[PDB]
């Protein structure tokens, strides 16, 4: 983990600002002066706890063992100065949520597919190397200038044993129980497995251009209705071997789902032998309109 000089980072834009600190756009002087690059700089304002130090470099200690093309990259961490720190890669289009929102029905379903490749292919990598996400969202994945998807929002929360904070967010809240696996909600059994429903979750966020899973549906509407065998309806559009695949990260016996090899080695064979996607599900339409 490179411990990085302040004199090598320049902080040229907030693009969010946090209770804890910000995250800023900037440059980052690298290979002894003679390379820049553009980077993203989280902070850590003074007065920060013990927890939320350990909390803070913990991520970017995390984030420093993977080396994969779908994962953020880390530069390095700024520790010995204050503010301390984190900072990665650039990822010039944002979290992957707002960006479908903000480009709703822009682009083709092999791209879509494609987006989704990559990060089965992150979830592929980081299953691997045993570590469990627990909090897998669209909103968790950044996307860079060229659509490159890359899984972000790690913690030791979720590597160290038996760890009280082990069912939480990153942050400390409540992990949104509508991407989270039935055994992980009731049981707190969080595994690779969880992570494969969670993906499903995010295929359905990517074919739809970022709805909300189950709409207005509360909380305990959402358990009501997973626990009663309610899955979530076909995307608009969307392929059918799409859907099938959702529906296997979907099924109630964690044994029963794919693993993260299965479905990134589905999805290869749908994009080479782009065909098989122009079969659709059929969409449900939820409004009858009567016209000649
Ligand atoms: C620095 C850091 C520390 C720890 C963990 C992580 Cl994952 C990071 N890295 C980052 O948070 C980020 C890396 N790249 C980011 N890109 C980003 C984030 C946000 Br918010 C906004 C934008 C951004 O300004 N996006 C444009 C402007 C608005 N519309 C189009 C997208 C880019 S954030």
């Amino acid at each position: 983990t490179t411990e990085i000089h302040p004199s090598c980072v320049t902080r040229q834009k907030v693009i969010g600002a946090g209770e804890f600190g910000e995250v800023y756009k900037g440059m980052l002087k690298t290979s002894s002066g003679k390379k820049e690059v553009p980077v993203a700089i989280k902070t850590l304002k003074a007065g920060y706890t013990e927890k939320q130090r350990v909390d803070f470099l913990g991520e970017a200690g995390i984030m420093g063992q993977f080396s994969h093309h779908n994962i953020i990259r880390l530069e390095g961490v700024i520790s010995k100065y204050k503010p301390m720190m984190i900072i990665t890669e650039y990822m010039e289009n944002g979290a992957l949520d707002k960006f479908l929102r903000e480009k709703d029905g822009e682009f083709s379903v092999l791209q879509l597919v494609g987006m989704l490749r990559g990060i089965a292919a992150g979830m592929k990598y980081l299953a691997n190397m045993n570590y469990v996400h627990r909090d897998l969202a669209a909103r968790n994945i950044l996307v860079n200038s060229n659509l490159v998807c890359k899984v972000s929002d790690f913690g030791l929360s979720r590597v160290l044993e038996d760890d009280p904070e082990a069912t939480y967010t990153t942050s400390g809240g409540k992990i949104p129980i509508r991407w989270t696996a039935p055994e992980a909600i009731s049981y707190r059994k969080f595994t690779s497995a969880s992570d494969v429903w969670s993906f499903g979750i995010v295929m359905w966020e990517v074919m739809t251009y970022g709805e909300r899973p189950y709409w207005e549906l509360s909380n305990h509407e959402v358990m009501k209705a997973i626990n009663d065998g309610f899955r979530l309806p076909t995307p608009m559009d969307c392929p059918s071997a799409i859907y099938q695949l959702m529906m296997q990260c979907w099924q109630q016996e964690r044994a029963r789902r794919p693993k993260f090899a299965d479905i990134v080695s589905i999805l290869d064979k749908l994009i080479r032998a782009p065909d098989s996607l122009k079969t659709l599900a059929d969409f449900d339409p939820r409004v009858s309109i009567r016209l000649p």
